[PDB]
């Protein structure tokens, strides 16, 4: 089963889902000189004030936190995107060290980590109907670097205990994601794919200039997570990011000068 060892990482995961090597794979680098200003893109709406947060949970490849998606509470719309999409879960990528753990890079440049915001496209019904469209979701993007913490990301933190292997599970109501976004919601975007199996190509990327800062403690709790499940050899929850991806016919448009 897929994963990010030496013997199961991205570098494998083509044999089992070809469109790895697609024409539309994420993540990419953003080269900042060559992405092209859009002054026809809106701005972004994020309409998160109603948001139901359910669960928290580890899949063993990161943990997520999950939203009730049965009516639009929880809404991104303009910005790229034609339509409503609710949002449903979000997630982290991390590394082992400060200096990786980003999946989008910009010139090259790494964060510590990366959080993904995941919405999906509610002319289509259900989120499994989404995943087979071009615009069926729409991934916000957010980079971590380390600094200052992030107040409103520690009652995440302080949860990951009662989560630390694959499989467990906690609630986790009334959780305000309004907390971990940037006061900047300049952003880039173009069209790409999920990054973990089965890598469809269905994702409107958004990824926002601005990172937003967190502690050294913070990530490090991060760190402490397992990919085993309980009982097993531990084999810590770091580096599950996918590195960069070819652009090949691809633009990248900035919604800022
Ligand atoms: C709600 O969760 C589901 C997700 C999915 C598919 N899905 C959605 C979002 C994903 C985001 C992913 O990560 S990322 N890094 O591209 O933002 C990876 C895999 C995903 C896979 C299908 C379902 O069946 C209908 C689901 O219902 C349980
Ligand atoms: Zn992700």
């Amino acid at each position: 089963h897929w994963g990010y060892g030496k013997h199961n990482g991205p570098e494998h995961w083509h044999k089992d889902f070809p469109i790895a090597k697609g024409e539309r794979q994420s993540p990419v680098d953003i080269d900042t000189h060559t992405a092209k200003y859009d002054p026809s893109l809106k701005p972004l709406s994020v309409s998160y004030d109603q948001a139901t947060s359910l669960r928290i949970l580890n899949n063993g490849h990161s943990f997520q936190v999950t939203f009730d998606d049965s009516q639009d509470k929880a809404v991104l719309k303009g910005g790229p995107l034609d339509g409503t999409y609710r949002l449903l879960q979000f997630h982290f990528h991390w590394g082992s060290l400060d200096g990786q753990g980003s999946e989008h890079t910009v010139d090259k440049k790494k964060y510590a980590a990366e959080l993904h915001l995941v919405h999906w496209n509610t002319k289509y019904g259900d989120v499994g109907k989404a995943v087979q469209q071009p615009d069926g979701l729409a991934v916000l993007g957010i980079f971590l670097k380390v600094g200052s913490a992030k107040p409103g990301l520690q009652k995440v933190v302080d949860v990951l205990d009662s989560i630390k292997t694959e499989g467990k599970s906690a609630d986790f109501t009334n959780f305000d994601p309004r907390g971990l976004l940037p006061e900047s919601l300049d952003y880039w975007t173009y069209p790409g794919s999920l990054t973990t199996p089965p890598l469809a190509e269905c994702v409107t990327w958004i990824v926002l200039k601005e990172p937003i800062s967190v502690s050294s403690e913070q990530v490090l709790k991060f760190r402490k997570l397992n990919f085993n499940g309980e009982g097993e050899p531990e084999e810590l929850m770091v580096d599950n990011w996918r590195p960069a991806q070819p652009l090949k016919n691809r633009q990248i448009k900035a919604s800022f000068k």
